[PDB]
Protein backbone atom coordinates (compact mmCIF):
# COMPACT_ATOMS: atom_id res chain seq x y z
CA UNK A 1 0.00 0.00 0.00
CA UNK A 2 3.06 2.32 -0.44
CA UNK A 3 3.97 2.47 3.26
CA UNK A 4 7.63 2.40 4.26
CA UNK A 5 9.89 3.12 7.24
CA UNK A 6 13.50 3.45 8.25
CA UNK A 7 14.88 1.34 9.93
CA UNK A 8 12.80 -0.96 7.77
CA UNK A 9 10.64 -3.59 9.41
CA UNK A 10 13.35 -6.25 8.61
CA UNK A 11 15.96 -4.08 10.32
CA UNK A 12 13.75 -3.42 13.35
CA UNK A 13 13.37 -7.18 13.93
CA UNK A 14 17.19 -7.42 14.03
CA UNK A 15 17.21 -5.19 17.14
CA UNK A 16 16.83 -6.32 20.79
CA UNK A 17 13.82 -5.32 22.83
CA UNK A 18 15.99 -2.84 24.77
CA UNK A 19 17.24 -1.30 21.48
CA UNK A 20 13.65 -1.08 20.27
CA UNK A 21 12.77 1.20 23.23
CA UNK A 22 15.02 3.97 21.80
CA UNK A 23 15.24 3.71 18.02
CA UNK A 24 17.13 6.67 16.41
CA UNK A 25 16.37 8.33 13.12
CA UNK A 26 12.93 6.82 12.82
CA UNK A 27 11.07 7.79 9.67
CA UNK A 28 7.72 6.44 8.32
CA UNK A 29 5.90 7.47 5.22
CA UNK A 30 3.53 6.47 2.45
CA UNK A 31 4.64 7.05 -1.12
CA UNK A 32 2.47 9.70 -2.78
CA UNK A 33 1.11 10.90 0.54
CA UNK A 34 3.87 12.10 2.86
CA UNK A 35 6.39 11.31 5.56
CA UNK A 36 6.95 11.64 9.32
CA UNK A 37 10.55 12.32 10.53
CA UNK A 38 10.79 11.86 14.26
CA UNK A 39 12.96 14.40 16.15
CA UNK A 40 14.06 12.19 19.01
CA UNK A 41 14.46 8.45 19.73
CA UNK A 42 11.19 6.53 19.67
CA UNK A 43 9.93 3.43 21.55
CA UNK A 44 8.66 0.86 19.10
CA UNK A 45 8.23 -1.98 21.69
CA UNK A 46 4.42 -1.92 21.39
CA UNK A 47 4.67 -3.11 17.78
CA UNK A 48 6.80 -6.25 17.90
CA UNK A 49 3.97 -8.64 16.88
CA UNK A 50 4.57 -7.37 13.38
CA UNK A 51 6.15 -3.97 12.64
CA UNK A 52 4.75 -3.98 9.13
CA UNK A 53 1.18 -4.90 10.17
CA UNK A 54 1.05 -2.80 13.32
CA UNK A 55 2.53 0.36 11.80
CA UNK A 56 1.58 0.42 8.14
CA UNK A 57 -2.00 1.72 7.96
CA UNK A 58 -2.98 0.73 11.47
CA UNK A 59 -1.05 2.87 13.94
CA UNK A 60 0.09 5.29 11.25
CA UNK A 61 -2.42 6.18 8.54
CA UNK A 62 -1.86 8.51 5.59
CA UNK A 63 -5.32 9.04 4.08
CA UNK A 64 -6.55 10.10 0.68
CA UNK A 65 -8.05 13.13 2.45
CA UNK A 66 -4.46 14.50 2.52
CA UNK A 67 -3.98 14.04 6.18
CA UNK A 68 -2.08 11.86 8.72
CA UNK A 69 -3.18 10.03 11.84
CA UNK A 70 -0.98 8.44 14.53
CA UNK A 71 -2.75 6.18 17.09
CA UNK A 72 -6.32 6.44 15.75
CA UNK A 73 -7.62 4.63 18.87
CA UNK A 74 -7.76 7.25 21.64
CA UNK A 75 -7.53 4.56 24.39
CA UNK A 76 -4.18 3.35 23.03
CA UNK A 77 -2.59 6.74 22.42
CA UNK A 78 0.33 6.99 24.87
CA UNK A 79 1.15 9.96 27.09
CA UNK A 80 3.14 12.66 25.33
CA UNK A 81 6.78 11.52 25.24
CA UNK A 82 5.88 7.85 25.03
CA UNK A 83 5.84 5.61 21.94
CA UNK A 84 5.47 7.63 18.74
CA UNK A 85 3.70 10.47 20.64
CA UNK A 86 6.70 12.72 20.40
CA UNK A 87 8.00 15.66 18.28
CA UNK A 88 8.16 15.18 14.55
CA UNK A 89 8.44 16.92 11.21
CA UNK A 90 5.78 16.04 8.72
CA UNK A 91 5.37 16.51 5.00
CA UNK A 92 1.99 15.96 3.37
CA UNK A 93 1.60 15.84 -0.40
CA UNK A 94 -1.19 17.14 -2.67
CA UNK A 95 -2.51 19.59 -0.08
CA UNK A 96 -4.47 22.43 -1.75
CA UNK A 97 -7.04 25.11 -1.06
CA UNK A 98 -10.76 24.59 -2.02
CA UNK A 99 -15.64 22.93 -4.42
CA UNK A 100 -12.86 20.56 -5.67
CA UNK A 101 -9.13 21.04 -4.96
CA UNK A 102 -7.91 24.39 -6.36
CA UNK A 103 -4.61 23.36 -8.08
CA UNK A 104 -4.36 26.18 -10.62
CA UNK A 105 -0.95 27.55 -9.82
CA UNK A 106 -1.48 30.63 -12.05
CA UNK A 107 -3.83 31.74 -9.25
CA UNK A 108 -1.04 32.98 -6.96
CA UNK A 109 -3.33 35.24 -4.88
CA UNK A 110 -5.61 32.38 -3.83
CA UNK A 111 -2.56 30.21 -3.06
CA UNK A 112 -1.24 33.05 -0.91
CA UNK A 113 -4.45 33.14 1.08
CA UNK A 114 -4.13 29.38 1.66
CA UNK A 115 -0.45 29.72 2.59
CA UNK A 116 -1.18 32.35 5.25
CA UNK A 117 -3.83 29.95 6.65
CA UNK A 118 -1.14 27.25 6.97
CA UNK A 119 1.32 29.73 8.47
CA UNK A 120 -1.17 30.64 11.17
CA UNK A 121 -1.83 27.06 12.40
CA UNK A 122 -1.10 26.87 16.11
CA UNK A 123 -0.57 23.05 16.44
CA UNK A 124 1.04 22.34 13.09
CA UNK A 125 4.01 24.71 13.09
CA UNK A 126 4.68 25.85 9.55
CA UNK A 127 7.92 25.09 7.82
CA UNK A 128 7.00 25.39 4.14
CA UNK A 129 4.32 25.06 1.49
CA UNK A 130 4.98 24.57 -2.22
CA UNK A 131 1.91 25.16 -4.49
CA UNK A 132 3.62 23.12 -7.18
CA UNK A 133 2.62 19.73 -5.77
CA UNK A 134 0.85 21.13 -2.71
CA UNK A 135 3.69 20.05 -0.43
CA UNK A 136 3.11 21.12 3.19
CA UNK A 137 5.91 20.64 5.71
CA UNK A 138 5.40 21.38 9.36
CA UNK A 139 6.43 20.42 12.88
CA UNK A 140 4.39 18.93 15.71
CA UNK A 141 5.30 18.44 19.36
CA UNK A 142 3.19 15.25 19.58
CA UNK A 143 0.09 13.75 18.07
CA UNK A 144 -2.62 14.76 20.66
Amino acid sequence: FGYWCSPSPEQLERLSLKQLAAVSNFVIGRRGYGCITFQHDVDLTAFTKSFREELFGKIVIFRSSKTVEVYPDEATKPMIGHGLNVPAIITLENVYPVKKPMKDTTKFAEFQVFDRKLRSMREMNYISYNPFGGTWTFKVNHFE
